[PDB]
Formats: C-alpha cells, structure tokens, sequence
C-alpha cells in the first residue's frame, strides 16, 4: 500500500495550534516550514512525479481582529491553485522513497508570476496538497493526499507575533 506521511509532525502542530501563517510576495517567497514528505510503498523501478497544490480550505477571506483570526461573511468560490512541480521530477520510486520529499524550492506570489511560482489570495487559508503521478508506464496513476496540520493564511506581513517567533526560534 503506497503510504504519504507528513515529516516533523511535531513542528507543524506548534504552527496549526496558533493559526500558522505564510508570507507572500510580488517576487514569491518560500515557505517556513517547508513540507517534507515521508513517501513508502512506491515501485522502485517505477517512474513518478511529484506534484504540490495548496486547497482553499474555505471560501472567505480572513481578517486578524483584536488578536484573532475571523472570517469575513462574504464567501466567493476560489479558483484552485497552479500545480508546481518537485524539481526532482520524473523520478524513479527508490529516488522517493530514499529521503523525504522536501518541497524547499516551492515561491508562494500574489500576483500572476512567470513561472514557477504559485499564486495564493493574500487573507485565504490554503490546505497544501501533494499528488504523485505514475509516468511513462502504460497505466498512468495518481494518488493524492492532504495535510490539515499544515494548513495556513497567506498574509503580506505577520499578524500573530507568536508565529513571527516560532518561524524565528525553529528556522
Ligand atoms: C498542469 O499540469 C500539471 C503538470 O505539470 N503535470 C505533470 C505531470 C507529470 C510530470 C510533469 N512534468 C515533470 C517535469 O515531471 C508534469
């Protein structure tokens, strides 16, 4: 059974219980902490590809209100994110399945960008999102898979101190 488990658990807790937060630019910025992957259960010799999008967890846009996150009452469907592709992609399943996938090199923009970089709404909270796809073999696959524990707001500053320090205190 092909297995997806989210690296430093722990880490990202700490993040989830105060609401976390990840800063967007013009120019892209990359994410603290970044999403590694414990992937087991792949063919060896089989040839994947590692894909990241980010779900808007719901439609509204968010506020930090005296000290706390509150959703606006105004919804609007969220168009879903671009794909980005783990640099080291195709590969084959002992290349997945030797070391976490680390996602370090993913640049979260708000504005539409060349390339590489994905585009969030500032003030959206976003569930980070992997798919593997099975390539060149006859019988393409793909298995997904969600991690809530790294759910976020992306944000062009920091509202919550407490989270500008966890960033500070663990990178
Ligand atoms: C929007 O389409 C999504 C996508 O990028 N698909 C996709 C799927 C599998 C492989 C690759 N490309 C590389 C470089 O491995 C791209």
């Amino acid at each position: 059974e092909l297995r997806v488990g989210l690296e430093e658990s722990e880490l990202w807790l700490r993040f989830k219980e105060l609401t976390n937060e990840m800063i967007v630019t013009k120019n892209g910025r990359r994410m603290f902490p970044v999403l590694k992957v414990n992937v087991s259960g792949l063919d060896p010799n089989a040839m994947y590809s590692f894909l990241l999008d980010f779900v808007a967890a719901d439609n509204h846009r968010w506020k930090y209100v005296n000290g706390e996150w509150v959703p606006g009452g105004k919804p609007e469907p969220q168009a879903p994110s671009c794909v980005y592709i783990h640099p080291d992609s195709p590969n084959f399943g002992a290349h997945w399945m030797k070391a976490p996938v680390s996602f370090s090199k993913v640049k979260l923009t708000n504005k539409l960008n060349g390339g590489g970089q994905i585009m969030l709404n500032s003030l959206h909270k976003y569930e980070p999102r992997i798919h593997i796809v099975r390539v060149g073999g006859p019988q393409r696959m793909i298995t997904s898979h969600c991690f809530p524990e790294t759910q976020f707001i992306a944000v062009t500053a920091y509202q919550n101190e407490e989270i500008t320090a966890l960033k500070i205190k663990y990178n």
